[PDB]
């Protein structure tokens, strides 16, 4: 078998507060299964050090979903509880194979919608400007489909090396730091005031591929979800 992610210490804290969804939103592995050696080509320890996710197919995923720690059920939190909810990662986004067009690698999501997606995207125009092979944030400020429901930002061009991300939510404000630099500084999340079902996700969620067989692949050198109070 492939080497399991849980065979080293690095990812145990997040696996202790996650379930894996693969190849859809259906459950693939409970937290205890993840901590106890769950493995496959979709989710394995790569190069002795990366938690790697792989998935093909439109809207398919191999994704961790935040759970109450220590064998608890699904978590839900609010954007304005006075604490800071923080997700910190170090991600190697390799060159994506032909047919893969957008891969969501971290989220804040609730019962209804994604508050935030951080995604790799092959090419896109944002605010009249073309970008290629880059990392984007998409924040929902509404539940509709017109462009005014979203705030989209160029976070960074994709690098060969690991790229760090920190997502901080405090007092209905979102901050995204990339390689130690604040990129998104206090984006308003007030539309979500009253929602108590938010949670973090991370992995690979394949969006709008041009081929159903093309496999998205994303490597995490680090991932942690914490609440600072
Ligand atoms: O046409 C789009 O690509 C549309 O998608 C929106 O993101 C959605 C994702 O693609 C996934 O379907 C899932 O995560 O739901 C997302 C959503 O409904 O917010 C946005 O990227 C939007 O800007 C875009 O028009
Ligand atoms: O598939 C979706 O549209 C969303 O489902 C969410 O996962 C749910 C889902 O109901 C599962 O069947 C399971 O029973 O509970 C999941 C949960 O963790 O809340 C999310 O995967 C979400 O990202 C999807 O957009």
């Amino acid at each position: 078998f492939l080497t399991a992610v849980s065979s080293i210490d690095t990812f145990l804290p997040v696996l202790n507060e996650a379930k894996l969804q693969w190849p859809t939103s259906a459950l693939a592995a409970s937290s205890e299964e993840l901590l106890g050696g769950y493995v496959g080509s979709q989710f394995y320890l790569q190069d002795g050090k990366y938690m790697q996710f792989q998935i093909a197919g439109s809207s398919n995923r191999c994704e961790l979903r935040q759970m109450i720690p220590d064998g608890g059920s699904e978590i839900g939190w609010a954007v304005d509880d006075g604490t800071t909810h923080t997700a910190t990662s170090s991600i190697v986004v390799p060159e994506q194979v032909d047919g893969v067009e957008e891969v969501t690698i971290m989220q804040i999501h609730s019962g209804e919608a994604p508050q935030l997606r951080i995604s790799w995207i092959r090419s896109k125009s944002l605010d009249g400007v073309a970008y290629e092979d880059f990392i984007m944030s998409t924040v929902r400020i509404g539940t509709g489909d017109s462009s005014d429901n979203f705030v989209k930002t160029h976070l960074a061009d994709r690098t060969a090396g690991a790229m760090s991300f920190q997502i901080d939510v405090k007092d209905s404000k979102l901050t995204i730091t990339v390689n130690g630099n604040v990129v998104v500084n206090g984006q308003d999340l007030s539309f979500w005031d009253g929602t108590d079902s938010c949670y973090f996700k991370a992995g690979a969620f394949n969006n709008n591929p041009t081929s159903e067989s093309a496999t998205a692949r994303i490597k995490f050198a680090a991932l942690a979800w914490v609440d600072h109070h």
